[PDB]
């Protein structure tokens, strides 16, 4: 069977994907934004595809035939409407007789649907998928699908935000609708300061870059802050109040495959997560509901599933989101180290053959360990003391882990910092920002957990400021 | 406009072509052959193509998603017959809408160009292109074109060889009609022993690797040897009796672009080309009209060329070979670098347009000096004596040149040999063979080929046998 890839960032990483894709099938590969392409990314996706097609239209130059080696978040243009994108989904499936098209990126996720339904291919469902990508579509589905519902407003305006914060009360989330990686996420607390929060926060979000593809019926959507009651849940420390869990959809059921405990984040910037959860079978079962009856209620068909979960008091699983795609960093590879099971080819095989693929029947057990994938940021090292704060940016000469900082058997299985010699903007969002990154191993999570506290706590930073 | 390349080994070489391409042009690249891609080759079609495709049946399992650094020739197998291959150059066109056609690897010259002809295209021309690729239909050719014509016989058993040596007399050149890089080339002067030699070189054919779409009507072409002389042409020493002349094929008429000087072969295997040639308008006039003639006689449509010219007494110029694609190693990018012509553009421009290319009117001129671009080989090292002559392989550790071996203003531009720890046969055909190679610039022509002699002479290898 022949697969296309709608190619871009984020979700099951390219280092695991492709292989994993072509190990079973022909992947044809559309790249719709050359420019979001890093160079690491650029040769696994000619490396592991039977044929690749771009976007002309993002060539002008020789200058625009570069891959950087890192891309937090994609800077250039792309003003196609979505009806339009579509049309190039199509005619690149229709190029290569796709049996199947799937995507790891947010951003094409509608349009991928869209095109698969014209084609009579499986796929997350038009409407499904909208769902999934609008919060305020998505909130309201949650709500109506029976798991903890809570109050939620559209956003346009500073009057709509003021009606907000007095019809949902503080503790309020104010986010955008439409980005991802905690951007835009703010935590009202103060009825005194929250119009000036409403406007700061405002004013950033049209300083971000997103194609006009990207449709959503209002810019912020505001709805009552999920508390968590982290002893409620974990029995020991070292984790957070939320989780995710990765799943598929198939012929719209529910598949869980893995729930991943969380390291605490910094502010809404996520840090650690953990292969898998040492949550009791009872909490699991109760974060599966949630999930399956969350995804299933957006509608969704065909699809992998992230949904991440706040875990709140008497064990009330509160629905923070869920997309219709892979979890992002390691956690797919992860799943396949500790279980051996390739999520990759699982989600092609449901698209190829549905129900005929060989899904579990369950979450996936009897781990061997736990393997955590860890981020270090700079404001770790703000924290740490290590940068000072009065510091704007820095230029990074290298980062160090002092020995005698793991627990139990807990190893330190990789480890990669931002190259020597690395400049460091320290004004930007932290999530855009990791200057290091590790995996850690162990028979014992809460070693491991503990182990990831004190790399954070300990790890030394050299730069010039 | 479109161009579809089909993309393998040899001609203007990948680190050229690609980029002076993609700058005019949208390059659609064809891979028929993914296991002839080297690493490098691999990023730059990628890097520069706004579409690539690769024949699928050649990916077996992952192990077939490798790139190597070097591939001398290649290795595997690739059983379509020559319709086939035109289908799918054909299908591959009409998928992208290709306004032209063009390949810098002999193999795919013939197939090509009834592809061309088929989607009424520019290209080298269906009967014209096997002319240029069977060199005993290519000799048939060029002794009806009217310029130094020898007697030639098709080859294929003992007897015809016997026959042949009757014929024609020593000195007797035989070789195989439809490969390259003076594989099999054999030069018979003992009536004694000439039999045993064509069983050895006979047998050594057969455990070559050719595509079977590679058509031929005998084997082997016995011909006379082609004899020089040297002094009728140049005035100082430090060239061979043999050059090469790079043009373009346009609407049928011949465009020569520049003739490049040589360094002297060891057997046939090739040494060193130098951009421009120092020979003299009129001997300069005379390899010009040769060169028309023979490619014009070949029936040449729209392609590039490389012309192959003995320069033997009285100032005749004998035909050794005309193929219909650019020059190996450096010869198409040195043109660049000396006259600032692109002659990669120059083609595509033809293709696409015909004689409204901006074809230069006459070989190109005013070098502002001459750059000259050397290989070395092992055979070297063993005329050096730096390699014992009892040594079937070796492994290289460095391989360095002598200060004060650089005559006049000449310099070494820049220098690369094989990565320290390369393994070396040194049982197989020294064209394969190169463990070094350097460009040269210099002003003065004899001075340039005189340091080239030099460093041919003194370079020190430190290997282990
Ligand atoms: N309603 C909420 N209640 C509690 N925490 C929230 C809520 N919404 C967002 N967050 C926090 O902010 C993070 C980012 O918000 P999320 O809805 O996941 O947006 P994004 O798509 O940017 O990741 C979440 O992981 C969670 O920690
Ligand atoms: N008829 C000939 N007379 C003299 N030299 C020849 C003749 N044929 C081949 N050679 C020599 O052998 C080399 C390789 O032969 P060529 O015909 O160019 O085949 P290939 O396609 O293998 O390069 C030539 O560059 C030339 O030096
Ligand atoms: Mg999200
Ligand atoms: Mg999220
Ligand atoms: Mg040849
Ligand atoms: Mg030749």
């Amino acid at each position: 069977k022949t697969v296309l890839v709608i190619a871009d960032l984020g979700g099951c990483p390219p280092h695991m994907f492709y292989k994993s894709a072509a190990e079973k099938y022909n992947l044809v590969s559309f790249i719709p934004r050359p420019f979001a392409i890093t160079a690491s990314h650029a040769a696994l996706i000619e490396k592991y595809s039977v044929a690749v097609i771009k976007d002309k239209d993002y060539f002008k130059s020789l200058a625009d035939f570069e891959h950087p080696d890192s891309i937090y978040w994609a800077h250039e243009d792309h003003n196609k409407p979505e009806e339009e994108v579509v049309e190039q989904i199509v005619k690149v499936a229709e190029m290569f007789g796709a049996d199947a098209i799937t995507t790891n990126n947010e951003l094409f996720i509608a349009p991928m649907a869209k095109a698969c339904e014209r084609l009579g291919l499986r796929g997350a469902g038009v409407q499904a998928a909208e769902n999934a990508r609008d919060k305020n579509k998505m909130r309201d589905a949650f709500n109506k699908a029976g798991v903890k519902s809570i109050k939620n407003k559209r956003v346009t305006t500073l009057e709509d935000f003021r009606a907000a914060l007095e019809e949902i009360g503080t503790p309020l989330i104010l986010k955008p609708t439409y980005l991802a990686s905690s951007i835009g996420v703010t935590l009202i607390t103060d009825t005194e300061t929250a119009e000036d929060e409403f406007n700061r926060v405002n004013d950033y979000l049209k300083s971000i870059n997103v194609p006009k593809a990207v449709t959503f019926e209002a810019p912020f959507i505001a709805e009552e802050f999920l508390q968590g009651e982290y002893g409620d849940w974990y029995q020991t420390e070292g984790y957070s109040d939320y989780i995710s869990i990765e799943g598929i959809m198939a012929d719209g059921e529910y598949f869980p495959i893995a729930i991943h405990d969380k390291t605490p984040q910094i502010g809404f910037t996520e840090t650690s997560h953990i292969t898998p959860s040492i949550l009791d079978e009872e909490a699991k079962k109760k974060i599966v509901e949630a999930a399956k009856k969350a995804n299933e209620g957006l509608g969704l068909q065909n699809c992998a599933t992230h949904t991440e979960i706040k875990l709140m008091k008497n064990r009330e699983p509160g629905l923070i989101e869920s997309a219709a795609r892979f979890a992002g960093w390691n956690m797919i590879p992860n799943i396949k180290k500790v279980f051996g099971l390739d999520m990759a080819q699982l989600l092609l095989d449901v698209l190829c053959f549905g129900k005929d693929a060989d899904l579990p029947d369950g979450l996936l057990d009897q781990e061997p360990y736990y393997v955590a994938d860890c981020h270090l940021y700079p404001q770790h090292f703000k924290q740490n003391g290590q940068i000072p704060e009065t510091a704007e940016d820095l230029v990074i000469e290298a980062i160090d882990i002092p020995d005698g900082l793991l627990k139990g058997d807990t190893e330190i299985v990789s480890f990669s910092a931002a190259a020597p010699g690395t400049s460091v903007d320290l004004t930007l969002f932290e999530a855009f920002n990791s200057i290091a990154a590790f995996e850690l191993k162990g028979s014992n999570s809460q070693d491991v957990a503990e182990s990831i506290r004190q790399i954070q706590q300990h790890a030394k930073l050299t730069a010039k400021y």
